[PDB]
């Protein structure tokens, strides 16, 4: 394939759904899609289970159980870097239980990097609705090439070449980083590592959408967004 879309899943029933749906009706059809479950809920594994009779779905589920395992290591990172391990596109992407990819998505995305062969990440607009009908509506821009993208790019609105992977790798050790002292932002923590040796491209159109309408106690004191964007202006890249 010429794509991989990377899902994480793990206990979003009401909302898992629409998000496999967005990726399967793709206009550009070409890629391989992981659904990566984490052992989740029988209710989610009933929404998700109509989905694994589509061929392009390569569906694994963890045998992850209690708050030691579930806390050991942020467990989307370690389920992600499952997935680059077994992914075959040229092109990487993620997607989530609960974010929605517009239709072209994929399209424009692989345009954007087949027409630019300096470009090695790119990263378009995201779209946000909060609903109490519509009561408000947020939008993360993208309008300027960044070598300082934690915390300004969200984990759904990216694509990158595969090449990208092996300097990472080499540098850390891993590709998505599986300490538990980045969960909440471990989007920001992989997006940290990839700005060591690449800036982000801009695709100026919203083109995933959000809708928003004793695990916490065991993990570790969280790392934050300005500790990342700090190293990163001190590294000075850009
Ligand atoms: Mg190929
Ligand atoms: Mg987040």
């Amino acid at each position: 394939p010429k794509v991989s879309v990377i899902m994480t899943s793990y206990n979003k029933s009401d909302y898992v759904a629409k998000s496999i749906s967005s990726i399967l009706s793709q206009t550009f059809s070409d890629f391989e899609l992981f659904i990566m479950d984490d052992n989740s809920n029988e209710e989610t594994l009933n929404v998700i289970r109509p989905f694994l009779n589509d061929n392009r779905v390569r569906f694994y589920q963890s045998d992850i159980s209690g708050v030691k395992e579930r806390t050991e290591k942020t467990r989307y990172a370690a389920l992600i870097n499952q997935a680059i391990e077994m992914a075959e596109g040229e092109y990487i992407t993620y997607a989530t239980d609960d974010n929605i990819y517009m239709p072209d998505r994929l399209l424009k995305m692989v345009r954007e990097l087949d027409t630019h062969p300096e470009k090695a990440v790119i990263y378009s607009a995201s779209k946000t609705y909060h609903l109490n009908d519509i009561v408000k509506e947020t939008v993360r821009p993208a309008a300027q090439v960044t070598w300082n993208a934690p915390c300004a790019i969200d984990h759904c609105s990216v694509m990158h070449r595969y090449s990208v992977l092996e300097k990472v790798k080499e540098k850390f050790g891993s590709y998505w980083d599986e300490s538990p002292a980045f969960y909440r932002i471990g989007d920001a923590r992989f997006f940290w590592r990839v700005n060591h040796f690449y800036p982000f491209y801009p695709l100026d159109e919203e083109l995933d959408l959000n809708y928003i309408t004793e695990f916490v106690r065991n993990l570790p004191p969280q790392r934050n967004c300005r500790e990342l964007r700090e190293s990163l202006k001190k590294l000075g890249m850009g």
